């Protein structure tokens, strides 16, 4: 035969091959390696997107890491000694535009931390799933929950109601609760708790939310900016023609003056040059690359698009550069220069904080995480079992108990490492489509994630317009769930429509879920009361 | 038999009954009256929503109708004579927040004009369709095109690139072109020009656009406001806790000062009291009323919800009042006091302006109007013919030629009266579902619209939170078209997703269409080139 067949037979007939049930499942070693390679190539975009999104949250640092600034920018603080010259003490506004250099350096260190944390949490989840559940499933920080954690629970640069550490405690407790309810068989009852239209359309809502993030500026390619009249219009002007906003006080004659302490925004309003930003068009080229690769069923479509946009942005003196001619850009380029690095999580690891348990926002975030993970993981795991043909007549696929326990454990470990909940990835289907049936697929994906480390300098240099199209296309793939809604029935269409449309518009997964569930409950009050009376016998 | 049967027989056997083919279509007079009544009850929400949306556009008046204001609001301009006191000449900013009282009085006069114009254009379109095409179809200002005309082509208070008069010229020429292409049988070829995913998903995009309008403040119930970080968050704080924004200049230390001439926004940013606006909750109650009425198949659901919210808002000293204790509110209440009035269009009639033909924005608006009307009217008319069983094996329904000519004529007449394009309403199906088969249904709807006049004082008093839920639910009904998209196919899902998501996010129907069509063309370039080469024989 051949050396490849020799290896396959040897591993299949060895103790480790019997542990993973290779012979019992009709695939021994090279199919597992290929399935893991395919799954990793399909899910590798997470290595960029998750760290970018979570770093936008600001990480663990506060105003305590903002450096005092001199009155005039021409004078560095160490030379800020003279007449009429004073250092400005940092306040909360130092976190936002214009961002304090100390806080800007935070986000870079935290982005390195979160790259490593994404890789490590994915590796640990993959290994636990492959060993304890023996399934060809890859686990990684959840794409939908990433944006919710960063921009809703914590907020851009920590502008939300819950701090980053408190949100990590929320994710830790959510993983513990998910593990507990899975261990007692109580997960399916809570899965049936959510209304069907809300459950089905939450995926479409999260997809629209992610796509909207991909069309913003600090998160994606631009193309959506501020409008004084409509609140949103066509952006994609160059960064040099974008301006910030501040709250003002009007009057009955027309006088308008600044509001002290108002939260100034990013450069979101275009004064001219619409549809002329070079980074928007580079992001569009990356979008086209990813879309053709998806159409052609080219595994690694998103990775190829991100890599193209990033490689174009790695040149140093262009208008699409990831390393602008600044101190922050020079430092980012210096880190990028070392192609490989062994970064150690110094900020986000063990950064849990249980201060917010008494706050209602903590429990809103906790419940949203819990139910997103419940519904998502149930649907994905059973879809993957159907793909692998592990589902029997009764509907169980053997290692499901340990599959859900492994997912909950991965969530807890990721919370400890400093990342949003980690979940089983639907992209695992690719590895299942390639013949992966045992846990060796997950071990292969874990080894690929291990190789993803040592390349933090290369992954920390990914600009927003590279994250960009991956977000928009993840939204596109998530929209396919709308077809399962009865749009001719208003009792299902109205709650489903509310769930889809509130997530991007209120910009919050939790608000979309609350609005959809509340509209469902209100619209079914009449039917429920009628049926209750009929049960009591009042009505026939 | 009975007097009703006597009337039915008499009319069916009379000359007018034979003109409308009553006997030939198995319905004589009372079925036509009931079908017209049902169609009117279903489509009567337009009498509020269209005038509200088009008045938000600012109408025909400019800064020329802004009154000069004194330096201090305590002094009326006529008493603005003294030391250090000067009248302020009005500029463009007088149109926006804080809105000049003269310009505020414009919008009220123009809203009366546009109520009358909506009613008159609907009446004329209905009569032309009933007589020249002899179909049970009701025509009225198009719901989708209303918002596009007001908030994109013209802009809130005329902040767009095309003036109101130039946009009316665009609608006039669009109606002329539609009539021309219909008269030469060239309409179906242009209908096949648009890609299938774009054509199908434009309806979902317009629905999302209308729903987003219904969740804004000057247009709907609130619940979506400005966010410095995310550009959109949960609004629905009271108007007393909302503040405006102005562009500012940042620096490298933190200094931020106002930008002279910047376009200040409305009260869109909530400083506190989220989810506490009484008008938001009144709008939610109206939404619940409309949603139950839709669920219960109660004709006139939207009218009932609008009427409830409006009647609650007609009380004078509440936080949800349509007549605040101001000069504008006192005048609005004085007009509302006269329950009936015969208003004469004094501003928007014959207000066409052909100055912008050389502008590219004029032609963008013209083409968007033309293709929205083409696709919409084709789909709706053929759906209505299928409902009425007027479609034969070949696919023609007899009066289709004159149906499309009547629609184009109605568009031209509405442009002359000062309203966005008028279209055949899908709500006509209700009248078709009630047995309406001849043009007497359209004549009945026209008579009901005639009765709608004489109630302009009653219709000009409808607040935003009443328009509100009707917009959101129109979006809900429009979303049902997504199920016709192959979401597993990326060449159809990506263009469809772009079309749906760009309309609310860029806040423009034209941009959604352009983005969707461009993405479709780009994603099919490879296939088209491959097939062209195969035709040339280069490839097998
Ligand atoms: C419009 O009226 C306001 C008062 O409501 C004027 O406010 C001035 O600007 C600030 C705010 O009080 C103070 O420094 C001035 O003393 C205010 N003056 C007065 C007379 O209130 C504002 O100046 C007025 N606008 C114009 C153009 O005169
Ligand atoms: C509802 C949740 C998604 C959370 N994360 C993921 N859940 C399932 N599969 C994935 N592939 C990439 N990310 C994910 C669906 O968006
Ligand atoms: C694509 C266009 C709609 C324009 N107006 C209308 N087009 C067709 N039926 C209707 N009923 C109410 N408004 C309309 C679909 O939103």
């Amino acid at each position: 035969p051949k050396l490849l067949n020799r290896l396959n037979t040897y591993v299949g007939s060895s103790r480790v091959g019997k542990r993973f049930k290779l012979a019992e499942r009709n695939s021994t070693f090279t199919t597992e390696l290929r399935a893991g390679t395919a799954t990793f190539l399909t899910m590798a975009y997470i290595l960029a997107v998750n760290a970018s999104i979570l770093s936008d949250s600001g990480g663990t640092c506060s105003v305590s890491d903002c450096i005092p600034l001199c009155s005039n920018p021409a004078i560095e603080p160490s030379q800020c000694t003279g007449p009429g010259l004073r250092l400005i003490q940092p306040d909360v506004s130092c976190k936002f535009n214009p961002v304090n250099p100390g806080y800007a350096a935070c986000v870079e260190e935290i982005r390195k931390d979160l790259i490593v944390a994404t890789v490590a949490a994915s590796l640990i989840g993959c290994v636990i799933m492959g060993l304890m559940a023996n399934l060809p499933l890859a686990l990684a920080p959840g794409m939908g929950t990433n944006a919710y954690f960063a921009y809703t629970v914590v907020g851009f640069h920590g502008s939300g109601s819950i701090s980053y550490r408190t949100a990590l405690a929320a994710v830790f407790i959510e993983g513990l609760i998910f593990l507990f309810i899975s261990a007692i068989g109580f997960r399916a009852k809570l899965a049936k708790l959510v209304p069907k239209p809300v459950r089905i359309s939450s995926s479409a809502g999260i997809g629209l939310f992610l796509a909207f993030i991909g069309l913003q500026n600090n998160q994606g390619i631009g193309l959506v900016g501020y409008s004084p009249s409509t609140l949103v219009t066509l952006a994609a002007c160059p960064a040099s023609s974008r301006i910030s906003l501040a709250p003002v006080i009007t009057s009955a004659n027309g006088t308008v003056s600044l509001l002290a302490g108002g939260s100034v925004s990013g450069d979101i309003m275009c004064i001219h040059g619409r549809m002329e930003s070079p980074t928007f068009w580079l992001g569009i080229v990356g979008f086209v690359i990813i879309a053709y690769c998806l159409v052609k069923n080219v595994k690694g479509a998103m990775i190829y698009g991100i890599v193209f946009v990033t490689a174009v942005s790695w040149f140093r003196n262009t208008e699409v550069t990831a390393f602008p001619n600044t101190s922050a850009g020079d430092a980012a380029h210096d880190y990028f220069k070392k192609i490989v690095d062994v970064h150690v999580i110094k900020h986000t690891a063990g950064a849990l904080s249980f201060s917010g348990i008494n706050k209602g926002h903590f429990w809103e975030a906790l419940v949203t995480f819990l139910y997103v993970d419940i519904l998502d993981t149930t649907g994905t795991l059973y879809s993957m079992a159907r793909f692998a043909g592990f589902v029997d007549e009764k509907g169980d696929f053997a290692g499901q108990y340990f599959a859900f326990m492994s997912d909950a454990s991965a969530i807890v470990i990721g919370s400890l490492l400093g990342t949003s909940p980690v979940t089983v990835f639907i992209e695992s289907s690719t590895g299942i489509r390639e013949g992966g049936r045992t846990g060796l697929t997950a071990i292969t994906v874990a080894v690929y994630f291990l190789l993803a480390m040592f390349f933090t300098p290369l992954l920390a240099s990914i600009p927003a317009w590279a994250v960009g199209p991956p977000l928009i296309l993840v939204g596109v793939m998530m929209m396919k769930s709308v077809t399962e809604i009865d749009w001719e029935d208003m009792r299902e269409a109205i709650p489903a429509f509310v769930t889809m449309i509130l997530m991007p518009l209120t910009y919050s997964v939790a608000y979309g879920l609350i609005g959809g569930i509340g509209s469902y409950v209100v619209l079914h009050l009449w039917d429920w009361g009628e049926e209750g009376l009929v049960k009591l016998g009042f009505l026939k």
